[PDB]
């Protein structure tokens, strides 16, 4: 339909971004369509050995808005495990209405939550490792450009303090983050590149200088210390083959700077960073992190959507549990317990009462509240990430 | 800019889908821009323990067409390793021109080849395992819908005989593939669902019936054998928790059918399939495969783009090899050898002569040939996949 | 099933083997809404159908409670071990037939 | 019923050695009994990563003789894998008749083949490792005495040249094997014990002297060499805690004997022997082996018996393949292929023709041939063990 190999928002809204057997089956159903009301629930088949930071539901609402459907879901930014206290699959969203009215959208709805959720969950992990130190989403270049804005949104909501993509920055309503590339230094030499970068950085923003382009990080650090003065960060993006012991290198640089009484210069690292990498380099002395691929490429959660009830009667296939359900959670020990939809709360001297986490976002196609902006959502997940060490 | 969290083709064409430090650095360069001609080469830092089936270059050409740049690259569908006979990084594409003229596109260019390449490479692996048996791309639902068309294109070029997505089908100029979903059987019961599916399938296409919704695959298979007649395939999408030994189950079904002299009914499997899974189930008796997540979620190759020459002089950073280069390959023992761009061919009694694999696709922004359609490209990769067992 | 029930007397609990033809889940529903005095339901799931015996057992227990028949207890058997027993018990199995 | 916790032959013949639910179910069936003819086949669920040397069928015939049943089976001593060329379970015996007529015997029939088969299969393994060297079944003391005769029978049929048990010896029609115990040496001292043993050994039999009771095997070996003359074997049953390197010790002894030109004295080992142990000690110089626990305690094969057809119609449960079946094998490349009972032979240019391995041993309760004696059976398994390295 368009220039690149992508689906326009129109196309996806028309049911064009889907597996053909859906429209073909709806077509086969024909007249019976009018008489088939169902409730479908999305659950995680995917990785069960990890909690998840739910994200991407905003996209689902924009898609289903208008159809005569009811939509329940766990708010984005909520963190929990895929199975509850008793090993039951936790339903993340429930859709109700005439099957033929939205059935062709299964592909898109899953797509909206699988990939986004893996991203935000990976970012929350990095968030835990980075501690008080700032980290940024630097990985849109590893994924197809068309989805670069949602990648940065999920990395942000997941915990990133900032983002490098222009469009994602816009979406989360923050200024894009950026330092200087090796290119500048390869074209103009270090000195010229460093001077230019400093002359071009204004208040409100910190100075960052890339130093591993030509020299050894240690001598490049000395040269900068005794050449400039207003340099906030020094960034090391050490080539893989020079990374014998990145931690030892970072200690060496910090020592060499303090010796010259320039321990005011902070260190930022980037390049093939991970939560493990981040934790180690931080204990080594790195105070800022540029994290890309590990986050932008997070494996998606394997969400599945199934009809759990038909025309009021619980009905499913082998492997699924039938009936509409709610997701209750203790107001205290954040314990979960999936229950039949006719149960709204449950007591538990363990920690007060258990209240439903599901929330109605659409009623007959209409929104039931104003949707939170990214900042509000990541403010929620940071509070929720609290209960996870 | 648009409804969903995506970048429109306009946005990406405007340099909007990128890391801000690129435009910011180009901006800083200012007047010097006119005097900075560079050649940048994309190489695989990514997985080195595997060959790659290069895909996504078509998207790169549509992006760079118009800029006053020269573009060299390895044609899509070429299969090779990231390092050559002597462990040197193989350059997959080279761009030449004023740095400020395209420098902001680094993010998009990488995005176009990293993710697509992982997909097509994973599909070639499945292609090797499926043997003569047909397999289809069934995984767009795991990834964001906006990029569903490129996913199916790469799975196709990589070896898939067919694809389930509507838009991807259109792009590769083939009819979308589809069978029947559990939903149909959950709403109308098996019998009704099976009868409907058969009545709704026309010549040119084979009949496929999903059987694991309510019954045990074995008894559902008997019931179908002695109930219908014109049923080409039987599809098993056995729930994970019922998959004690999927291979043994498949043998059991095949035996039970032959006993009733209905070995004409073929078996198709789907659900969490892998190349290993595919190889085993095929040795077990499965004759068709629906492969999703393992392919749609393939890890991306970690491509990196660097300035390798400036205003005619070889120049790079630590970790990269400078100078423009060519990629020569033996016409026989498909051996590779990266060399300086002033070397077009090399002899080698090992197998004739070594000829350059790089091909000029853009000259001063103009195409230098008509771009191949998906069918032509996968016809190339199947020939190339020949030299790989 | 009818024969087994008619043939079981007081002092002893009723036990019905359910995995012979149907999927344990649907066989469990069918029994719940067909009988009433069935103490135990026994699953001797064939090895090749045992993808995740624990998950299957949870599925059955849920499907029964939904129909308010959580009074029906579950017994497992077939290639059981102390490890197997500990896991299936945490899964919801209340009786075990342990052989080999 | 008797002194010890055993089932008399009467008890087992009466259906007393069984799981109660069998008679209880037959009882429940009542009048329908007259109308329920079935065919049940025994298959190996058990270890599938190994071939099996089938044994114990003789016991099954003595149990079923008289009942109006037909019995097919693979002859004892046949060696093969549990699954055929295509991964299908191989049926080892088939019983046909009124279910109520023998159904209570399932427990006993399985018991007769599971444990015996593990024993004979383990012995064939030791047989392969022992090579040309003789080994004996020495393990009845680890198992309940009541079944000591069947243990030695299976170890013999499996490959043992001799057996230590009195009753088992009788059953295989051979003289029991025996050397001298530590007791004799603990009560009378070595010299007296050795002299007594020699004075008490007659022609036809070799002399064997236990030497590790008091001295170091090396010095005890010297002492014997220069004290006696007609000593055929020297037996080392070195205590576990003295077995630092049993192989090195054995080499040391052999050297010390040859030095004194007494390499005519052969060495026999015993104590915690295995096929691996046997292979190593044999390469070390041991020429005879006393093998116990590893054989007498062999894990049983997990045989299962199921109704595969009812009143002429193929019928089974999930997990089993229905219908009566035959087991065909190539007269050459000893390949197997289970097929429907209406197939007696199959061609295969691979190696002549495939002929049925199943053999009718009972017809209406009557034997259809004279049953082979143990010697004939192990003569068969040694020929069959040929095709296994
Ligand atoms: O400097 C920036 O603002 C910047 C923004 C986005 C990505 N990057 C670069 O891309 C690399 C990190 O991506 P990755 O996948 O190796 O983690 C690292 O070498 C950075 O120099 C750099
Ligand atoms: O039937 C189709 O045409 C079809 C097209 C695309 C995806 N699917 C389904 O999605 C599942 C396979 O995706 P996956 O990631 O588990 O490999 C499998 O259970 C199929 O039933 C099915
Ligand atoms: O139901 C009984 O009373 C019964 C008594 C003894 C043994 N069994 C069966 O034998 C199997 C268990 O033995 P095992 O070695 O697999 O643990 C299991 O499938 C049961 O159905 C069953
Ligand atoms: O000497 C015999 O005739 C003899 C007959 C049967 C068993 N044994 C002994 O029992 C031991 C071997 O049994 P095992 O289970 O350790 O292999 C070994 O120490 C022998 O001395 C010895």
């Amino acid at each position: 339909m368009n220039v690149f190999n992508t689906a326009s928002d129109e196309d996806i809204k028309k049911g064009l971004a889907s597996d053909v057997y859906f429209e073909r089956t709806i077509s086969a159903i024909g007249d019976k369509c009018n008489d088939l009301r169902v409730a479908m629930e999305a659950t995680v088949s995917g990785p069960l050995d990890t909690w998840i930071n739910f994200t991407g539901l905003d996209e689902v609402l924009k898609l289903l808005e208008g159809l005569d459907v009811d939509l329940y879901a766990i708010p984005e930014g909520t963190i929990l495990f895929p199975r509850d206290a008793n090993g039951l699959p936790v339903p993340f969203i429930r859709v109700e209405g005439r099957y033929c009215d939205f059935g062709m959208y299964e592909t898109a709805i899953l797509g909206f939550i699988c990939q986004a959720s893996g991203i935000s969950t990976k970012a929350s992990k990095v968030r835990l490792a980075a501690g008080d130190s700032p980290f940024f989403s630097f990985g849109i270049r590893r994924m197809h450009p068309a989805i670069s804005p949602m990648i940065d949104r999920s990395a942000y909501i997941g915990g990133a303090d900032g983002v490098s993509g222009i469009l994602g920055a816009k979406l989360i309503d923050q200024d894009p983050v950026g330092t200087m590339p090796h290119a500048l230094s390869i074209m103009l030499g270090d000195e010229e590149a460093w001077k230019l970068t400093l002359e071009n950085t204004k208040n409100g923003q910190k100075s960052v200088l890339l130093i591993d382009t030509y020299m050894d990080e240690k001598f490049a650090a000395i040269k900068i210390a005794e050449m400039f003065d207003k340099v906030d960060y020094i960034r090391l993006d050490t080539p893989s083959s020079r990374r014998g012991n990145f931690e030892a290198l970072i200690r060496e640089v910090r020592w060499e700077l303090a010796l010259r009484g320039r321990s005011d210069i902070k260190i930022m690292v980037s390049g093939g960073l991970d939560e493990n990498t981040v934790k180690k380099l931080r204990e080594a002395g790195a105070e800022a992190f540029g994290v890309g691929t590990s986050i932008s490429s997070a494996k998606p959660f394997d969400f599945a959507m199934d009809i759990v009830e038909v025309n009021g009667k619980p009905e499913t296939k082998r492997g699924k549990m039938s009936g509409r359900k709610n997701v209750l959670r203790c107001t205290s020990c954040h314990r979960i317990e999936v229950v039949p939809a006719n149960v709204q709360e449950k007591t538990c001297i363990c920690g007060g009462s258990m209240q439903n986490l599901l929330v109605k976002y659409l009623s007959h196609g209409k929104r039931t509240s104003e949707y939170p902006r990214p900042k509000e959502i990541r403010s929620r997940s940071m509070k929720e990430l609290e209960y996870f060490k």
